């Protein structure tokens, strides 16, 4: 079908003009933090890459993807599931069922990051955060999965997706290039390989198009993907708009151009300028090294007699003949220094790195200080909030659809929605900042006349804490205390007939021989 | 914290709590109205107050209650070996053990 | 000067705290101790990959070739497994959660607060299981 | 055998390399458990008591 | 190496000089060869026969080098490994080794798209060592004139 | 698309800016409630038993 | 209503009666530029000390001709007070604008 759309092929070749801007941008923004992070497309297994003459940006980077991993993907839960409370409170019997539905918003979140750390998602999203930082852009596929085998993720990097969105935020098309070869590609693509006819060699390389453009009809995307000419039987697919596997995430995402330029080349100009003082105070250091006997052709000494002599021999000359050629930029050295060791300072402020130890003299300080390594927090929060948007939830509900339809999660029934928390947390310190309150109340709970019933209940009020359950009802207050009468009852009942029974079972010593036949023991001892 | 520095204020009236001269019932409303609080159901009031005294005696009277039978059905039920198992038929058990 | 200045950029690239040949006094306190303690993101970011790529596979290799040798029970094809920095989660998650109960110990006693709930609040926020934690009424 | 190989100049890729593939064992196959396996926890609530 | 008993069984490395692999600008893995080179006594007992299959007499020590192939099958990708020695195949040799269970892996540090081996980490500043020599090459011939 | 922002020669501004619209939004809108809804107390008491 | 609109203005620094209200950093607007012209002169300042040129004296007799084919460690024909270099001359300056 001609599918309202040219063809993908051409989709990808018309919008590859547009990633040339952002392309060539990181292909410079690379050069001067790492440059094996994002290759330029021409270089291949031959491109030595040099290493740039400053060594910050190598620093800056793995120093700040690491960091922004550890805030944005914790190890401990980021993200749990929100059910809207009075909503959850009309359909249910108060208050037992309200936490046994937070028990399977508690059991579903932990599923998710057994799902997450079981299927390498820390990896390929720390090679994500990577490209975040120096191009800016990466699409992260989530494939569907299939059965409870291995099934990673996959990064596509702005040399191997095109997307187009509006200047409204939403996206209207994307297209994909994976250059698999003939024998890895996946069978039902294999029938229409040989169906276009002609035989392939094992290792030749196929690329396969997919094009997930915005269906007009319904705002459901609809995803053909696309192998030489055209389209694989099967391919087609639609994705609603807010639960698609492909969802591109940019970093400084700005209005409205489809891709968001990097986080480091906003610093990009200067690390540009510091790479370009640490390549002349190496090259000062390089005549430095050079070390030539400059002599004086107006005197005695002779080169020719110094160069034979053995370890300790008596030459004829004068000292002040042989002097050594050196170079003379001293009080110049300590320029390029200085504004270099200031450049460094402005840019391990924008990065999350302690500045290096290499500082002025002394003048370490306190834990007080060490707090001003505290605000770099700060700092580092601005970058990570859009990613949140961007990444983070994305992630989450594709995982959410993706395991319902394998059955691997419960059907959560269509009211739960989930803030990615920076991970309670706050159900947490709430419950433990009132419950300290309640200690405080442990003297005064034999007072006469304060009303210890209702200051539990305000001190809960005020911290903020659900209450509901959180304080005995009249019924379960008889029935505790039954319970401990009926512990007393069973208590003093038990040890009233075993002494009752057993005094006068044994009293008279025939009576002691028909006892213990009833257990089955002979008569003599 | 008004809720929680008064609560430390009545703390301090701990020791005081059994003098014989200073009104406690008085002078935890004042910490209160100090703070500025909203009292009104902070102290207990007459009912509830008798409800609390009656409290403390059904919880005795149901302890030593559920003690005593306990310890007064047990003694003469087992008492006797005849009674004994017929007060184990009663259960359901059997005479042997 | 300069070779001072390339061994100081190059013994953060690596994993090592920079030599002790440095500029004079100028030691500092565990504040500045924890600045080597943030070299561990630098050693994060290359140990992620050699995750999927070496640890994952040997493990893999290992569960299959220890069922065909019957060393290992044949585990019902349901389980799968993370290379965690190692529980870990199963073990701090207790832990905290436990404290907060003896942080109830002193209104064990207390007429009015369902102690029976809290246990199982304090629970569901550190996000354990429950499930077998709480005694139910044939235990009790 | 009689290839003799000469020191470099500099001995901070010597230290740097023991010093990090050092860590980096230490950091990937720590001594304590370094694999646990996760059971998919609803479908074995699904086929158990 | 495939467990045979509970005795003791070493893995083996190879350091890219005695194997190659061959994978795809996709992720995954096409073939894989390896070389090692086992003497006449030392091979295993049915290279021996195989060996000597192919004629004439070897010596004790004579090295031997057998290769591997772990190609993947073009139908349902499950590798196929032949292992051969001299001109041709092992009897015995053929094994198949699902995609995910695999006893060959292939480590990469710094994985590249798509490209089959993977830079190494220490030639990522490896520039940078190059110049620390250069001095250090310097300061100490200066204290040799000294 | 095409644009490139050249950074600034100073780096203060770009400090600054993120140190404050940070520390603004702690303060602004803190993890933990910053709205409260509260009821006109003395017609809460006559309205209510 | 007046009180519910779901589009609701945010200004900062909001000033009678003007319609936006001016931003917070450019109150200090001035002053930031200010800043980033001195900081352009410091580092444009190090770009000449940067470059490395060799001023040979010539009324000496010290060639540079000879002291670019020279190994590591030549004797050469020479003064060592003709080779000079140019350096940047700017310092009790560079910490004025410090």
């Amino acid at each position: 079908t001609g599918l309202a759309e040219d063809g993908a092929k051409s989709v990808y070749e018309r919008l590859k003009n547009d990633r040339a801007p952002y392309e060539t941008r990181a292909q410079n923004c690379a050069q001067y933090t790492i440059p094996s992070l994002f290759p330029k497309d021409s270089d291949n297994a031959s491109t030595d890459y040099q290493t740039p003459w400053q060594a910050v940006g190598a620093r800056g980077l793995n120093n700040l993807a690491s960091k922004l991993m550890l805030a944005l993907f914790p190890m401990q839960t980021w993200m749990r599931l929100t059910i809207s409370e009075y909503e959850a409170k009309q359909l249910l019997s108060d208050p037992d069922g309200l936490a046994k539905v937070d028990e399977g918003l508690s059991m579903v979140e932990r599923i998710i990051m057994n799902y997450i750390e079981s299927n390498s998602y820390r990896v390929t999203l720390f090679e994500a955060l990577k490209q975040l930082v120096v191009a800016g852009n990466v699409l992260l596929y989530l494939p569907e999965p299939e059965g409870s085998n291995y099934n990673p993720m996959k990064l596509y990097r702005l040399s191997s997706y095109v997307v187009q969105r509006d200047a409204f935020g939403n996206v209207l098309q994307m297209v994909t290039r994976d250059q698999i070869a003939f024998g890895a590609l996946p069978e039902d693509i294999r029938k229409a390989v040989e169906g276009q006819g002609g035989e392939k060699k094992a290792d030749e390389t196929i690329d396969v198009y997919t094009h997930i453009y915005l269906d007009e009809d319904s705002g459901e995307y609809l995803r053909y993907e696309e192998v030489e000419g055209m389209e694989v039987q099967g391919s087609d697919g639609t994705y609603p708009k807010e639960a698609c596997p492909y969802i591109p995430i940019r970093m400084v995402r700005l209005d409205g151009e489809s891709y968001g330029r990097s986080y480091i080349e906003e610093y990009l100009g200067d690390l540009r300028s510091l790479e370009n003082l640490q390549e002349a105070i190496v090259k000062m250091s390089m005549i430095s090294s050079k070390v030539i006997g400059l002599v004086n052709p107006a005197g005695i000494t002779q080169p020719r007699r110094l160069t034979k002599a053995q370890t300790g021999d008596f030459v004829t000359g004068r000292p002040e003949d042989i002097s050594f050629l050196q170079l003379e930029k001293q009080a110049d050295f300590t320029v390029a220094k200085a504004v270099s060791d200031a450049i460094e300072a402005r840019l391990s402020f924008a990065f999350m790195l302690n500045s290096a130890v290499q500082r002025t003299g002394e003048r370490v300080t306190a834990e007080e200080i060490r707090y001003v390594a505290s605000e770099l927090e700060d700092t580092l929060g601005g970058v990570y909030s859009i990613l949140s948007q961007e990444l983070q939830l994305p992630l989450v509900r594709v995982l959410l659809k993706q395991l319902q339809a394998t059955q691997q999660i419960p059907e959560l029934p269509k009211e739960a929605v989930e803030p990615t928390i920076s991970g309670r947390g706050q159900d947490l310190d709430k419950l433990e900042r009132c419950v300290t309150a309640w200690a405080a109340l442990a003297p005064m709970r034999d007072d006469p006349d304060i009303n210890l019933a209702m200051i539990k209940l305000r001190i809960a009020n005020a911290i903020g804490i659900d209450t509901s359950g959180i304080l005995l009802t009249e019924e379960q207050k008889q029935q505790k205390m039954a319970q401990q009468s009926m512990q007393m009852g069973m208590d003093n009942g038990a040890a009233a007939l075993a002494q009752g029974m057993a005094a006068q079972a044994t009293a008279s010593p025939e009576a002691m021989a028909a006892a213990a036949d009833s257990v089955g023991l002979q008569p003599g001892i």
